[PDB]
């Protein structure tokens, strides 16, 4: 039925908003010409996604799924046509919070619609799987690409065919979900104090540390140690594309063959990423730190795709059966690193050193993986 037709375009939504997230981050610097003026500026897609979230949370779980969404896909467009018509400093910091706002909104829509049209469990998280293996191509592939075609046509002409890409996007499901026809949510406070929720978010942080505090600060480390030329500095995240779709995958066709194991899955996921992120430094050339990259994030799909449907299984077994409410404790615990890192990771490097962040961070997630233990009663409470 149309259920296939909704999940394919709600994809790619996710696949061209995760681009314009990470496309932005090598150009902004160019038009600049305070170290602690630019992070600023790079960080705030998270901070207003820490304080409209909240407020938003309550209202996805009232208007049914459509009307959200059109509105993030709307502010998008909004947003990604002015980088193209944007210099100077001020226009770029409106358009970055612009974007936040607007990613407010279309994820999580997008998210609790994919969790709320696949009520069954086999389907659930094989749809889930593809959500996240579409989010992960355009923001571990494409920026290289986008880079490759700012330095060669500019900024104009890219930027406004992306904003038609995503507007044609919108209107194509505006043409189909029609929702132009025609129970009481649990409040936040509520869903916040459940012990099983706050556990899961808690992780949902600490597997996504290590991935906020290397992206600002790796380039710089690479070109100081290793003799390497632009073009590996740049093309550094692109060959681990493939054991995120494998991590996936596995953890799919995992948890349909055995129910009830997903905080295994979770606490594996955690020890890879820190055992990956104590790895890293101690890589001299450029094949072993592609391997560490590699490691680190085939660590995040494991965790990512045994917790996502987690949440929405826990307030379907208790609480109501509506989602949007429960997916925004997510999007505020990604917006918490993504907000922090930014900002203080040039100044612990530059305060303590690279070999010494790493080895903080692998020993924060290596110790936080034990707590996923308190899930192993789940299952039960059917
Ligand atoms: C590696 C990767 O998937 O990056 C996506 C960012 N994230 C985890 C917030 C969706």
């Amino acid at each position: 039925r149309q259920r296939r037709l909704v999940l394919v375009i709600v994809c790619v939504a996710l696949l061209l908003d995760n681009m314009l997230y990470m496309v932005i981050v090598p150009i902004v610097p160019d038009y600049i010409a305070e170290d602690v003026k630019i992070g600023v500026l790079f960080a705030s897609k998270a901070i207003l996604q820490l304080l409209v979230n909240p407020l938003s949370g309550p209202f996805i779980d009232r208007m049914s799924y459509d009307v959200p969404l059109l509105i993030g896909l709307g502010v998008m467009f909004a947003s990604t046509v002015l980088f193209a018509f944007a210099e100077d400093y001020a226009t770029l910091f409106a358009a970055r919070s612009l974007q936040g706002l607007g990613s407010a909104f279309a994820d999580t829509s997008g998210i609790a619609m994919i969790a709320d049209k696949y009520p069954e469990e086999p389907e659930r998280s094989r749809a889930l799987g593809v959500a996240l293996a579409f989010i992960s191509f355009g923001s571990l592939v494409a920026p290289p690409f986008g880079g490759i075609l700012y330095e060669f046509a500019g900024k104009r002409v890219p930027f406004l065919v992306l904003a038609a890409v995503s507007l044609f996007d919108a209107l194509l499901l505006l043409a189909v979900a029609k929702p132009f026809s025609a129970p009481v949510g649990t409040p936040i406070h509520r869903l916040m104090l459940d012990p099983y929720i706050a556990v899961v978010a808690g992780a949902l942080t600490t597997c996504n540390i290590p991935l906020a505090f290397l992206e600002p600060t790796i380039a710089t480390w690479m070109k100081h140690t290793m003799a390497a030329s632009e073009w590996e500095m740049g093309m550094a995240w692109l060959p681990a594309f493939v054991p995120h779709v494998l991590g996936v995958y596995l953890t799919v066709r995992l948890a349909a063959r055995y129910p009830h194991l997903q905080w295994l899955y979770g606490a594996l996921g955690l020890a890879v990423i820190g055992a990956s992120s104590c790895i890293v430094p101690a890589c001299r050339s450029f094949a072993p730190l592609v391997v560490s990259l590699c490691g680190l994030c085939f660590g995040i799909a494991l965790v990512d795709t045994a917790l996502l449907p987690t949440l929405a299984f826990l307030v379907d077994v208790r609480h109501v059966s509506v989602y949007g409410s429960v997916y925004a404790i997510a999007d505020i615990s990604y917006s918490v690193a993504y907000a922090l890192g930014p900002i203080v990771a040039g100044h612990i490097v530059h305060s303590l050193g690279f070999e010494q962040l790493s080895l903080g961070m692998g020993l924060a997630n290596l110790l936080y993986a034990p707590v996923l233990l308190l899930l192993r009663n789940v299952g039960l409470l059917t």
